[PDB]
């Protein structure tokens, strides 16, 4: 059931902002590893004396990487005279975030009809404000509320690129990489206590719960058309193997964003291209399932995937799960940086055609059991 | 003249250590951009709860990238019980370094006969101690003194890999990249005042001055066999164009390492390979000289380089300078990270055969004049 209870008009995921120590090196690594092109910048060369911010895009997916300059460059500025292009940025907040959590997501940004109204309604309904609505060049409004940990939910609304004060990137440094990634499917938080986290976020958004022994409990919040999807996990303590959610919270110094799931238009091509680059600057993937997992795929999805398509999943280490509505192909990277905290998921969904409805096939929760069983069977 | 006045036995450059916010992303970017292989690690997977450190190698060149974990992982440790593999590491020092200077070189490490003796003699002769000699697994001794700014000169000595507590990297993640870089030729500091910097460093090492209108004054300190080369620059103020040394000091928050010069066995292949990767995760190069510069090469080095070899320099943007002893091919990257501070030089030297003596052909100081003249001529 979908009660369509959003308290303001939400459109789509807009961008994800990483707070970094050095934005240049993270952005270049991510660009090569994920096949995202450099699309926009705001830095010293554009008159920004406060922060360096680089935008990568692939389809509709937008990854922003931001780091502070020396405060001495902007010491004479005040907020009314700032050269920052993102007015919510603060040197001390950014350094404190990074020192506490390491490399990770500061902002999950969604596009809304009216960022000022979304902010006001959110705070009226319990959201903890983080940055008030600020209108940029009479063209874009941006506002921020706390989501979980030190992650903010950022509202952006457009009267009619990316943000005022960003410049389009010179063609020569804009190499048109593309491994097939097209949009952000969902963004997932880890928290110590799921209940209070859900109540808080659903309280101020009106997002509804989307319909759904090893590590976690989780629930998913969704916008009216279920295209903005925000799962949240909590640990399940005193287990046989240690909870990966608890490990996250230990190494992250508390709650934060756990993973970003990136939809591909062709998950086979995306994984071929990403895996070719794992050991030359790109991303590594989690250890692949045993061959028993792929033999068991025939009985589970043999009506969705051909034998060749199942063998292609096996070559690439792709996992498969299935709803009553549709089927999910997914795979997980190793952690994106030094700490065993944030990672990326690549996904593609099949079914639920009307356009494809959001969350078709679920989130792969069946693959916890299915992986465990396949490895026990492979021990044989 | 070389008075061979080293106060202790110095062998060669050993490694360069970058202090990072996230060592993983910097190391992966550098590996792809420079063609260096992952050779060793010390991190959570090796029992290090303090710092993540990744070693890249190309020939004899060794680049170490280090970042701190959450102090909470090691809160119960004391120095006698530390799990750090580099005992001089300190969470607060590293975060303060990075917040102040951004991504850059913390340690210029040279191999010596006896790191404890080099440390004692250095401090007896005016060196400011930074980390005392510490013997690692009865096998390697490491000690540190201040060089300039927050950069340390690190002494390492071996009784008989890399460091105890580092593990050799699993083959699969060790892709054998190689664009031809073979060793560190020189490492260059920027300081506000050259005189006091020279007197200090030459005072405690016994390094001698190596024989040599636009931005700087500089001098070069050299070990007995002139294979350890440490140039130092100061700004020249009140100039037509602004001093690049002064710009460095402003954006770096004071003195620090300006550039690393990396010798290639085949600078043509290195630059072909690096330039292919500039816009897909690698490094960019400074704007190339005008064609007049390459026409002027015939009169300057036409007895060293063929016309084809001169045309190959032109295709790759390589600069050329010449001593009375030998000839230098060189080129400079754009800054390695967000700030206009540290960059890399790629070099190859021709002449001075006996092995090749250190510093053959100089450091390219003639290319300041030669670049200016060529651009004025190209304005035509
Ligand atoms: C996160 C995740 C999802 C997932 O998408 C999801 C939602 O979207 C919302 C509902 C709840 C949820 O879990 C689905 C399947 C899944 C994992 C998973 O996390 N794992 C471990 C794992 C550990 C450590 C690391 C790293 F080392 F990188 F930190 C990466 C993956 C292992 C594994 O076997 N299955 C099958
Ligand atoms: C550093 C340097 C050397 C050099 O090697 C050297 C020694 O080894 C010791 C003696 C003194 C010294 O200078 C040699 C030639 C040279 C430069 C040079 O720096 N430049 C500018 C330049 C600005 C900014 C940036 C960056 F934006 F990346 F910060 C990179 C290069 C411009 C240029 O035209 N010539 C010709
Ligand atoms: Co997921
Ligand atoms: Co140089």
């Amino acid at each position: 059931k979908n009660p369509k209870s959003d308290k303001f008009k939400v459109k789509r995921f807009h961008h994800i902002e990483f707070w970094c120590g050095d934005a240049t090196n993270v952005a270049r690594r991510f660009s090569w590893g994920l096949g995202m092109r450099f699309s926009a910048k705001s830095d010293l060369s554009t008159g920004n004396m406060v922060h360096a911010s680089y935008l990568l895009t692939s389809g509709d997916l937008r990854f922003l990487f931001t780091a502070p300059y020396s405060p001495s460059l902007s010491a004479g500025e005040i907020k009314p005279t700032t050269t920052a292009s993102i007015p919510s940025f603060d040197h001390g907040s950014c350094r404190s975030f990074f020192s506490s959590h390491g490399l990770g997501v500061r902002a999950v940004a969604i596009e809304v009809e009216d960022a000022e109204s979304a902010f006001s309604i959110s705070v009226a309904n319990g959201a903890i404000p983080s940055s008030p609505p600020i209108v940029l060049n009479e063209a874009v409004t941006i506002a921020e509320v706390k989501l979980y940990g030190d992650v903010v939910l950022r509202y952006v609304s457009y009267k009619a690129e990316f943000l005022p004060g960003f410049e389009r990137v010179e063609d020569a440094s804009s190499f048109p990489l593309d491994y097939g990634i097209r949009r952000l499917d969902h963004a997932v938080g880890n928290v110590p206590e799921l209940g209070p986290a859900l109540t808080y976020v659903a309280g101020f958004t009106g997002f509804h719960q989307f319909a759904e022994e090893s590590g976690l409990n989780s629930a998913v919040l969704a916008s009216n058309d279920e295209m903005v999807l925000l799962p949240i996990n909590e640990p399940v303590h005193g287990t046989k193997r240690k909870s990966q959610i608890q490990t996250y919270l230990e190494h992250n110094e508390g709650a934060g964003l756990q993973h970003l799931a990136l939809m591909s238009e062709d998950i086979f091509r995306t994984l071929r291209e990403m895996r070719k680059r794992s050991s030359i600057g790109g991303f590594d993937f989690m250890p692949s399932p045993p061959p028993t997992y792929y033999q068991n795929l025939k009985k589970r999805v043999g009506d969705v995937l051909s034998d060749d398509q199942i063998k292609e999943c096996e070559e690439l280490g792709i996992l498969v799960d299935r709803d009553d509505q549709g089927t999910l192909l997914q795979i997980f990277t190793k952690p994106l940086g030094d700490r065993p905290t944030i990672f990326i998921e690549i996904i593609q969904r099949v079914g639920c055609m009307m356009y494809q409805s959001g969350g078709c096939g679920g989130f792969g929760k069946g693959n916890f059991s299915e992986l465990f069983k396949s490895i026990e069977e492979y021990e044989k």
